[PDB]
């Protein structure tokens, strides 16, 4: 544990609200249907995240887990429900942009669900070796996620014009750079090796989420590529 983390839950919440509020204000002049499909998907992401963050702020979706070890971890489980719904949407979004087939997006969200699910079990087990084991398999599968991202979506976008290739790189980079830190944050946070407390791990996830979501969706929506 180590409380006071709710300040990150509050600022996280409102950043989502603001990002979501902005995308609406910006998607007001929108015209082509496909562009509109992008706006629903993008605005859907911090929406869900904000509801998730609001529940955590009000203390819902918290849960204590006494480890075999003896230690007890306060674990925010709403977080993993958040990720369950939100990550297949960022994948869909970048996927649509890349012009990847639903077969390919679907295969990528298939391994995303496994990653977030096994991450959830690692967070919740009492047996501490199994925490680290399910952590290992989760990040293994995140590496295949990242591989098929750069290669399957990458190959789909190679036929596309310069600006949807440059937009897709900008988004591919964000995912690579920011999704890769999530499992290290789990590791050094209280859920893993506990180098930081609950307060600093929370801070970390909050920052990562805002750029995975508002930063990401900002770049997508604001782009000559989608009109
Ligand atoms: C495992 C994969 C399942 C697939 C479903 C994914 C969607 C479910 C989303 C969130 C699950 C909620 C976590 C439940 C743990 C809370 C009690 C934790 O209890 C603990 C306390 O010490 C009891 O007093
Ligand atoms: C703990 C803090 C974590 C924060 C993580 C860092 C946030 C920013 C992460 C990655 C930067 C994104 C790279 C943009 C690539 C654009 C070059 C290519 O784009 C395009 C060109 O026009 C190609 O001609
Ligand atoms: C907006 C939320 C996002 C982009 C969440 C991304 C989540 C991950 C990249 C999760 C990674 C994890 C592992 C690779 C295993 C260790 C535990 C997890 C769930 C943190």
């Amino acid at each position: 544990g180590v409380e006071g983390e709710g300040i990150w839950l509050a600022l996280g919440t409102i950043g989502m609200l603001l990002g979501m509020l902005y995308f609406i204000a910006d998607g007001l002049d929108v015209q082509d249907p496909r562009q509109k499909e992008f706006y629903v998907i993008t605005i859907l992401i911090p929406a869900i995240a904000a509801a998730s963050y609001l529940s955590m702020f009000f203390g819902f979706g918290l849960t204590e887990v006494s480890l075999a070890n003896g230690r007890v971890v306060d674990v925010y489980w709403a977080r993993y429900a958040n990720w369950l719904f939100t990550t297949p949407l960022l994948l869909l979004d970048i996927g649509l942009l890349a012009g990847a087939s639903q077969r390919d997006i679907g295969a990528l969200v298939g391994i995303d669900a496994f990653m977030i699910v096994t991450g959830l079990v690692a967070t919740l087990t009492k047996v501490v070796v199994a925490r680290y084991a399910f952590w290992t398999i989760s990040t293994i599968s995140m590496v295949f996620l990242l591989y098929y991202l750069v290669a399957v979506f990458g190959e789909a976008v190679s036929d596309a014009d310069e600006d949807t290739r440059s937009t897709f790189n900008a988004l591919r980079n964000i995912i690579l750079v920011t999704w890769a830190i999530y499992p290290v944050a789990w590791l050094v946070g209280t859920e893993g090796l506990a180098l930081t407390g609950l307060y600093g791990e929370t801070l970390l996830f909050m920052v990562l989420d805002l750029v995975a979501k508002v930063g990401f969706g900002f770049i997508l929506l604001r782009s000559r590529a989608i009109m």
